[PDB]
């Protein structure tokens, strides 16, 4: 698991569970290229993303659809999704923290 | 003003009106002892806590009542109140800005720091 | 001003100044068009990006340059920008001021919408 | 487990380890009695803080030592400390993510 991320609800006081996100890679034309997605479990988290071997150094973003999580809670969000985006250079945990106006995100890196 | 609070509405979208808050200044026995209170105006924002000439060198309390706030919109907090302790103007006097950004279940609170 | 950013400095405890941003409108083909741009003066704060006129429904992005803004101050930051993206006006207009808090890994970034 | 904190450090994107922190409760004349204590994992964690039967109801006060940890980075801090107070109704994990000028927490409450 070089590349983890978990998502947080600030209304509710839990795992963010059945978060879509799509994780894309910087592409030499300078668009993004589909990488990898899932959706979080009922921990608020989604592992298995990608490898050791796949996850070299590049530009990666992640996109979160926070929109349809909102939605789904019948609560008006500001934005379309959250994006992260970070340079990978020679394991990333990516959290984050959201609320209907608001968002907050962190990298824990380790080793 | 030399110090102002600014508190935001993280699920609205908003500043956070009508929010209380009182602020602490510990004394010379370790005790809180009241120092001011207020409350935000429309715009989030507390202003006139206090004077130049007041606002000594010390560590302040500012207890930001989040909980009273949450149940009125008809929410169940998590946290009694947001608490910032900070020792103020210990290299000269400085103006503090000091902002909370409020979730039911989070909050989150930074300082700026002018001279 | 229907669209001020903000950006303060959670190291320092001050505004971040000199951060460069660039705002980008959704097109009919679904590919991000160039909108306003600007960096935040001595306040943290950038005003005049747009007008009320100009500012029409849409989706919009604003790419906030802030791995110059850590380089610069000799970090080497996780992310490359901030970017906040959403769908403005879409219930007649209002004014947005976007505000972003920043760490070296880590950032937060809320709204304030008023009509 | 019924409750567990977990810190985070925003400067330099790791667990917050060696971060010391007080438990109190809220007793009948509204001072602060001492409940618990600890300091953080190498993964920024604080386990085995207290039990089912012990953490009953009432009012609880996490203050996190924040400044201590700061000072020991060399870094410049705001904040004498980090303070969580909520009141425990019938797991809690309180999670903060530090800067030396700002501070986040959120609660994650789960069964
Ligand atoms: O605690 C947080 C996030 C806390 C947080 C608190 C305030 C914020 O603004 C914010 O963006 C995040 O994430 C950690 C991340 C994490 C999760 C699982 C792991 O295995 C791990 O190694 C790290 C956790 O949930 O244990
Ligand atoms: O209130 C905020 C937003 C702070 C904030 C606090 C926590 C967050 O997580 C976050 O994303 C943003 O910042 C400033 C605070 C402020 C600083 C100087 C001033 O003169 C002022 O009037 C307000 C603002 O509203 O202009």
């Amino acid at each position: 698991c070089p590349l983890m991320v978990k998502v947080l609800d600030a209304v509710r006081g839990s795992p963010a569970i059945n978060v879509a996100m799509h994780v894309f890679r910087k592409a030499a034309d300078d668009t993004w290229e589909p990488f990898a997605s899932g959706k979080t479990s009922e921990s608020g988290e989604l592992h298995g993303l990608t490898t050791e071997e796949e996850f070299v150094e590049g530009i990666y973003k992640v996109e979160i659809d926070t929109k349809s999580y909102w939605k789904a809670l019948g609560i008006s969000p500001f934005h379309e999704h959250a994006e992260v985006v970070f340079t990978a250079n020679d394991r990333y945990t990516i959290a984050a923290l959201l609320s209907p106006y608001s968002y907050s995100t962190t990298a824990v890196v380790t080793n």
